[PDB]
Order: C-alpha cells, then sequence, then structure tokens
C-alpha cells in the first residue's frame, strides 16, 4: 500500500476479521443475480469472478445469522448494479429515465412486495432485497430503513444533477465513494446482524451514536484520502490535512469505542432483556470497529483490479 495512503493503525490495532459464512456468500449472491435477471450472464460471472462488495461486508457484519449476511451480502450486489445504471444514465444524459427510476424506487422501497416483478429487474431486484431485509426485525426498525434510504436515493439524484453539468465528484471499478452516502444504512443493518432492534435511548446514547458516526466517517475521510494521489494520473500538504482528518476519526473511534462499551456494561444490570441489549451494543460496536479494517483491506485490495 503506498505510504500516502499506509495507515500504520489501523494495520497494528484494527486486526482483519472474516464471518464464517463467508464461503457459502459467492454461489447463492450469484443465483440471485441470475434469478432477477440484475445483470447479464457475463456480466454476472464478471463481477462474481473476484473480488466483490461482499468481501467487505463479510470483513463487517461479523456475528450476523448466515440469513442476515445473505440478504446482506445481495443487497450490497444490487448496489454494484445501481451503481452501474446511475453511470449510464448519467453519461447518455437519460434525466427522464433516471427521474423515472429514482421515483420507482422511493415507491418500492415503502412496498416492496407489489414490486417484486416490476419490468425494470434493477427495481425488481431492489423490490427483493428489500422484502428480505425487512423480514428480520420489527415494522419500526424497516421504517427507520426506509426513512434513511429515501435520503440516499435523494443523494444520488443530487450527484445526477452535478455530474450531468461536467462536475467529477470522483471511475473505479469497485468505488466507495457513493457506498458512503448510505451511511445510516449501514448503521441500521448492525441491528439485524446482532438479532435486536436497539430502543431509541440506547441508539441514540451519545456513545453509540459518535462511535457508528466516526466510524462511517473514517471512510468518508479516507475515500477523500485516497482520491487525492490520483490526480497525478499543494498535493503534499493537501494529502497531509485530510490524512490527519483520517488519523483523527480513528483516534476519536477509540476514544468514543471505550465509552461505548462501558455503556454497554451499565445495560448488563443482570436481566436477560439487559443482557441482550448489552450484547447488541458490544456487536455493534465491534462491528463499528470491523468497518474500519474491512474498508481500509478492501480498498487495498481492489486496487488489483
Ligand atoms: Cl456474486
Ligand atoms: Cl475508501
Ligand atoms: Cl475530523
Ligand atoms: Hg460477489
Ligand atoms: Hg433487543
Ligand atoms: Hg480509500
Ligand atoms: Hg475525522
Ligand atoms: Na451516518
Amino acid at each position: 500500500v503506498p505510504p500516502s495512503l499506509r495507515l500504520p493503525v489501523i494495520e497494528a490495532a484494527f486486526p482483519r476479521q472474516l464471518h464464517p459464512y463467508w464461503p457459502k456468500l459467492q454461489e447463492t449472491t450469484r443465483t440471485w443475480l441470475l434469478e432477477k435477471r440484475l445483470m447479464p450472464a457475463d456480466k454476472v460471472e464478471e463481477y462474481a469472478d473476484g473480488l466483490c462488495y461482499t468481501d467487505l461486508m463479510a470483513g463487517y457484519y461479523l456475528g450476523a445469522p448466515d440469513e442476515v449476511l445473505q440478504a446482506i451480502a445481495d443487497y450490497s450486489a444490487w448496489f454494484f448494479v445501481w451503481d452501474d445504471r446511475h453511470d449510464r444514465d448519467i453519461v447518455h444524459g437519460r434525466a427522464g429515465a433516471w427521474r423515472r427510476l429514482r421515483g420507482l424506487l422511493h415507491t418500492a422501497l415503502d412496498s416492496p412486495g407489489d414490486h417484486l416483478h416490476h419490468e425494470d429487474t434493477l427495481v425488481a431486484g431492489f423490490a427483493d432485497s428489500v422484502r428480505r431485509l425487512y423480514a428480520f426485525l420489527p415494522a419500526t426498525w424497516n421504517a427507520r430503513f426506509a426513512r434513511h434510504f429515501h435520503t440516499v436515493i435523494e443523494a444520488y439524484d443530487r450527484e445526477f444533477h452535478n455530474r450531468t453539468r461536467g462536475i467529477v465528484p470522483g471511475e473505479e471499478y469497485l468505488e466507495l465513494r457513493r457506498l458512503t452516502f448510505a451511511h445510516w444504512i449501514w448503521t441500521d443493518l448492525l441491528e439485524p446482524s446482532s438479532g435486536c432492534e436497539l430502543p431509541d435511548a440506547v441508539r441514540k446514547h451519545p456513545a453509540y451514536r459518535r462511535a457508528a458516526l466516526l466510524s462511517q466517517e473514517f471512510a468518508a475521510w479516507y475515500n477523500d484520502l485516497c482520491s487525492l494521489p490520483k490526480e497525478i494520473a499543494t498535493l503534499e500538504e493537501a494529502i497531509g490535512e485530510v490524512r490527519r482528518r483520517v488519523e483523527e476519526c480513528i483516534t476519536e473511534f477509540l476514544a468514543v469505542e471505550r465509552d461505548a462499551l462501558r455503556f454497554a456494561d451499565e445495560l448488563a444490570d443482570g436481566t436477560v432483556r439487559g443482557k441482550e441489549l448489552s450484547g447488541a451494543v458490544r456487536a455493534n460496536v465491534g462491528n463499528m470497529r470491523n468497518w474500519f479494517s474491512s474498508v481500509y483491506w478492501f480498498h487495498h485490495e481492489s486496487g488489483r483490479y
């Protein structure tokens, strides 16, 4: 990894983790992509061939039930397809087609059941992915996921118009840039991964919230850092500033992580409920931590494509 991009702290203090179910994700996701006809057989094969977003997810949502990880993996593959459609609409100036897709996604997000077989396979695949994600936790969690994802769709829309007018956001085979738009969604998905919808009071506790924010912000700043040196294909001090912000996300997270785990201790009051909430907080925070190493190494490995 380039010295300019290297993070000795991540390498030393954030050991990579891999979900035990990882080996089984590939074939299932391939089957799903082909079944929903999300991409032509050959495009599926390319995406399924090497590194893909499932690898990011499998180093992140540790402890997730197998079915939850599978659902998240398929959702991440859907993201790849959406990104491709997004780019294509932009390149071809298909403003109408994009606007209509934007509308259908908002609609399918709130009502996936009656969109499972939409003529647009991207929408059909989206609806199925969301339906499956909605099957794990109570409707209150589903509604929050939806609330957050509506915002993500609008972020893509903003980008569509920016890029349509010559503004270059950041090509990259397996970019993380647009994925960071879904920062609240990744945070939401920690919950079905530990099997509990956290009460507002717990997930809005300052230590939990801050840990969650910093985990995601790290990836945003780091994506900035990795983009700068590509300018070649002032600079040194521009990198310097972004680098300090990346390092600050990490050290700030380490501090708030300690606070979050103390909070978890407090939740474990001896009752089964306390034990469940405590365990879920610890698992979620642990995965907020795993995000650092998963992102860091995913970027490095993606550079081989
Ligand atoms: Cl795949
Ligand atoms: Cl990145
Ligand atoms: Cl910062
Ligand atoms: Hg894949
Ligand atoms: Hg719970
Ligand atoms: Hg990066
Ligand atoms: Hg930061
Ligand atoms: Na966030």
